[PDB]
């Protein structure tokens, strides 16, 4: 499909057995989600954007459904203002910018 | 052009008579550039990132050029780690998300 940007590119996603709303974010290197329960062991990580850095937990090989597609990859969990689908996942979806 | 997301979608832009590197950011509502000299009056504004809010100067009716295409709109000037081209400008360039 083709998503215009006249409004926020928000989509429904399934992760951690839960349905959530997330932002398709080309400006994000990684994918970070609000506090949620994920399986397996995690490693610490610092991610920075406007306003500085935040500490998140990194879980790997996590399954995520986005726009009727499945992606399996790294998912960060922490105090992010909004759920963010970053490039690590967007590439799995075969997403590209066009203009 | 069609831009893949394996790496950050950086592009050269023309703004304030200067040439700069900026990131095509679908998750960004606004366009924010590091300290740069812009003409006209400005208004103060607070914008929030994953790390918190930063204070910026809001300029309106600013023209930017990207890959031969031009757009006019609001440009925020402040301490941003990276220059960001947001949706308010991406729409004007006819930039879409495709997969
Ligand atoms: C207008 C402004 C630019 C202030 N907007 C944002 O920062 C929004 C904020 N919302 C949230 C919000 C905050 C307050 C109010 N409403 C909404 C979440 C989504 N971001 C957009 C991000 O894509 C911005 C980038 C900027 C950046 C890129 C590369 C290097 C440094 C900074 C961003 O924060 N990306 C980072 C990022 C993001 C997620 C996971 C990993 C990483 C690493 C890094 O790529
Ligand atoms: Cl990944
Ligand atoms: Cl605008
Ligand atoms: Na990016």
């Amino acid at each position: 499909p083709q998503i215009t940007l006249w409004k926020r590119p928000l989509v429904s996603i399934k992760v951690g057995g839960q349905i959530k709303e997330a932002l398709l974010d080309t400006g994000a290197d990684d994918t970070v989600i609000e506090e949620i329960a994920l399986p397996g062991r995690w490693k610490p990580k610092m991610i920075g954007g406007i306003g500085g850095f935040i500490k998140v937990r990194q879980y790997d090989q996590i399954i995520i459904e986005i726009c009727g597609k499945k992606a399996i990859g790294t998912v960060l969990v922490g105090p992010t203002p909004v759920n963010i689908i970053g490039r690590n996942m967007l590439t799995q979806l075969g997403c590209t910018l066009n203009f």
